[PDB]
C-alpha cells in the first residue's frame, strides 16, 4: 500500500516519541523487578500491552517510560510519604537496569541532542518521568536528586492531591488548583530544566500553571473535553493558554477518555482527538501519549505499542501533511524539551537562588557557641 | 626552607586527596543547606575545620566529602531508616550545588580520568562517599541510585549496627562482624564499581570484608592499633589482610585515635601512624583521612584544611622518599578506586546478575489472570 509505504518512510525520517508508557511497573508486577535471565519473557511478555519486540516491531523512535508508584495509603503520613520516595528509586532503578540490559535496542536520553543520537543509531530513545509530586516525599533536594538520576519530566499529580497540586479525579478540592508551595516549585521546575507535565490535574491546576510557568510544558496522557467530557482531558481554556505556553497536548489511548462507553473506543477517536487540537492551536503543539500499560485494553486498532504504524498512517488517510505528521510524532516534543533545557540554562546563567527545603536546626546554641569559640582559637594561631 | 619548597612542589606534581571530609554536614548545621548568598562566609567559615579560602591555601589536590547523615534515633524503625535516606538525598543534593556554585575551586570527579583532569584544570577533585548503610535503608535499589548521583564509596557502618555489618564502638555485637545480607552486599559492591570503607566497622567486620571483596578497600579515616588501641584502629591482623586485598589505609587525624590524652596529639602522630603502616605493608598502601569537620579540634599542626603542606613536608623531614610520599598523598587511592572500576568492568562484563530487593506482591492472581486473559486475546487478532 502506498501510504503504509509512506508511514513506514517517515517512521524512520524521524522519531515518534511516546509521552507515556508504564512498562516499568508491569515489571515491577510481573518480576518484581529481577530480571536476571527474564529476556525471553521481556522480549516477549506473557502479560501487558509492551516488551522488546513489538516495541520494535511498531517502529517506535522514543519514549518517556514511566517511573510510576501508586499515591500513599498508609494511615501514618510521613511513612507511605518516605515509602514512595524509595519505591520511586526502585522503579529509576529497574528503568536504568532494563535499558543498561537491552543496549541495542533501548538507549538512555535527557535531552533533544541524545534523542537524535539514539534514533540515529537506531535505537529507541530512553526517557524518563515520574507520575506525581507524592513521589518526592515533599523534598525539593530530592527532585533535583531525581533530574540527575535523568528524570525530565514530573506530572503535578497523579489521582492524589499532594503539597502542592490538585488531582483531576480527587473531590473536594484541597487547593483550588496550585498551592503557595506549588507556585514557587514551578519556578524551581523551570530553573532546574524539569519539564512539567499537566496530565492527571485539576482544571484549575491546569489554568494557573500554564499562565505561570516560564517553560513550555506538555500534558503527557490527556485528551480533549469538547469531544470527550471528562475531568482528565483538557478544555478548550487549557488548549488556548497551552498555545501560549508553546506547550504539546500529548494524546491518550484511554478509551474512558475517547468514548462514553469504552468498549467504542478506535483508532479513528484517537485521530479525532489529534485533528481536533492540531485545527485549533496547531499541529506544532500535538503529540502522542499513549499511556500503554496503564491500561488492561486499549482502542480498536490500537492493542499496543505494535500499532504505531497503524496511527501514522491513520492521520496522512485523514488529510494531515507530512509536516504536520512529523511534529505530532516527535518534533514538537523534542522542542518543549529543547526550550526547557534553554530556559534553564538561561536562569542557571543569570545565577537564580535554588529554591531549598526547610531544615530541623540539628545544632543547638551550646554546640554553636563552641564551634564560633573554636574558630577565634585557630585564628589566633 | 628546602623543604617546604619540595612540599610544595609535590602538591602541584600530584594531588593530595583527602579520604574524608564532613565540611556538607557543617553546612546543614550551619546554614540547613541553604548556600544562596553565603559565598562570603563559605570562603571563610565563622565555624569549623573547612572553608573555601583555607581549602586553596592548603593546597588540597582531591576529597572525597561526606554525605553522612545521623544514625537513625526514631523509635518506629521504618521512619528513621526512610528519614536517613530523604536526609542522604539532602546531603547529596548540597554538595553538587556547592561544586556548581563554586566551579573554580570545585570540579565533581568520580573516577581516577577525572580525578586528573580535574587536577590539572587546578581545581580541587570533589567526590562523595556515604558514611554507613542506615543511609540506603534496606535498598540496593537506592544503592545503585546513589552510585549514579556520584556517590563512589560507602563505608559499611557509622556508630550504629545495620542489617549489613557491625559497628566498632556499639556493644554488643549484632551479627559478629557481617551478616548473610552484608556478605551479599560484598559481591554487589564489588559488581557495580562501588568502593568499600571498613572505617567504623568492628574488626570481625573488616576481617571478613577482607576476605571476601573481589576488589581493594579503603579505609577512609582509620589509624593504627599497635600505636593507639582503640576500636575505630586498624589491628596488625587486618593491615596484613588490607595488604593482601590490595587496599589503602588513610590515616586519620581524631586525636582519640591518636593519643590516649586527646590534647596531647600532634601532627608527629600522625606521621608515625603513616610510617609504621608504610613501613610493615608498604607505602602503596596507606593514604591520608582526616576527618576534617568530624571532630571540633584537630592534632597540634593539623588544625584544619589549610595545614596539609607542613604533613607533606613533615613524611618528607622524617625520611619518607619523594615517590612514597607522593603514593600516600594521592596515587594509591587513585589505585584503589582504578581497580574497583577495572573489576566492575569486567564483572560487568561478564554479564554478573545485580542483587535485587525483596519486593512485596502488587497484584493478587485475580488481577493476574486478567492480564494473561487479555495478552492471549491480543494474539489472536
Ligand atoms: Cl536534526
Ligand atoms: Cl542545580
Ligand atoms: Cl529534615
Ligand atoms: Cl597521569
Ligand atoms: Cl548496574
Ligand atoms: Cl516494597
Ligand atoms: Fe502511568
Ligand atoms: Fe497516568
Ligand atoms: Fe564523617
Ligand atoms: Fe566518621
Amino acid at each position: 500500500s502506498p501510504i503504509e509505504e509512506q508511514a513506514t518512510r517517515l517512521l524512520k525520517e524521524v522519531p515518534l516519541i511516546d509521552g507515556h508508557n508504564d512498562f516499568p511497573y508491569m515489571i515491577r508486577g510481573w518480576f518484581r523487578n529481577d530480571i536476571n535471565g527474564q529476556d525471553a519473557h521481556l522480549y516477549d511478555m506473557p502479560i501487558g500491552q509492551t516488551d522488546l519486540q513489538r516495541l520494535q516491531k511498531g517502529l517506535l523512535g522514543g519514549q518517556f517510560w514511566s517511573a510510576f508508584v501508586p499515591c500513599p495509603k498508609n494511615p501514618d503520613k510521613e511513612v507511605g510519604s518516605l515509602e514512595a520516595l524509595r519505591q520511586t528509586l526502585q522503579q529509576l532503578d529497574v528503568i536504568h537496569r532494563l535499558i543498561e540490559r537491552h543496549p541495542t535496542i533501548l538507549q538512555f536520553a535527557d535531552s533533544a541532542a541524545s534523542i537524535w543520537s539514539s534514533f540515529r543509531a537506531g535505537r529507541v530513545a530512553s526517557l524518563i518521568g515520574i507520575e506525581g509530586l507524592h513521589q518526592i516525599a515533599d523534598s525539593v533536594s530530592a527532585l533535583r536528586m531525581l533530574h540527575r538520576l535523568g528524570v525530565r519530566y514530573v506530572t503535578l499529580t497523579h489521582n492524589c492531591h499532594n503539597a502542592f497540586a490538585d488531582a483531576a479525579t480527587v473531590s473536594p478540592e484541597l487547593h483550588g488548583g496550585l498551592s503557595r508551595k506549588g507556585e514557587r516549585l514551578i519556578r524551581e521546575l523551570n530553573r532546574m530544566g524539569m519539564m512539567i507535565d499537566l496530565s492527571h490535574t485539576s482544571h484549575e491546576a491546569q489554568t494557573q500553571a500554564l499562565r505561570l510557568s516560564r517553560a513550555p510544558v506538555i500534558y503527557s496522557h490527556s485528551s480533549i473535553y469538547s469531544l470527550r467530557a471528562h475531568a482528565r482531558n483538557v478544555t478548550d481554556e487549557n488548549l488556548h493558554l497551552l498555545h501560549r505556553n508553546r506547550g504539546v497536548v500529548m494524546i491518550c489511548f484511554l478509551r474512558e477518555l475517547l468514548a462514553s462507553e469504552a468498549d467504542q473506543a478506535t483508532l479513528a477517536h484517537v485521530i479525532d482527538h489529534i485533528i481536533y487540537a492540531g485545527t485549533r492551536i496547531g499541529y506544532e503543539h500535538v503529540g502522542i501519549g499513549s499511556d500503554f500499560d496503564g491500561m488492561l485494553r486499549g482502542p480498536d486498532g490500537l492493542h499496543d505499542v505494535s500499532c504505531y504504524p497503524a496511527l501514522v498512517a491513520g492521520l496522512l488517510e485523514r488529510g494531515v501533511s507530512e509536516e504536520d505528521v512529523k511534529r505530532v510524532m516527535g518534533l514538537n516534543v523534542i522542542r518543549v524539551l529543547e526550550e526547557v533545557e534553554r530556559v534553564a540554562a538561561e536562569l542557571q546563567g543569570a545565577g537564580e537562588e535554588c529554591l531549598c527545603d526547610e531544615l530541623d536546626e540539628v545544632w543547638n546554641e551550646d554546640i554553636k557557641e563552641q564551634l564560633t569559640r573554636e574558630r577565634e582559637r585557630v585564628r589566633k594561631l
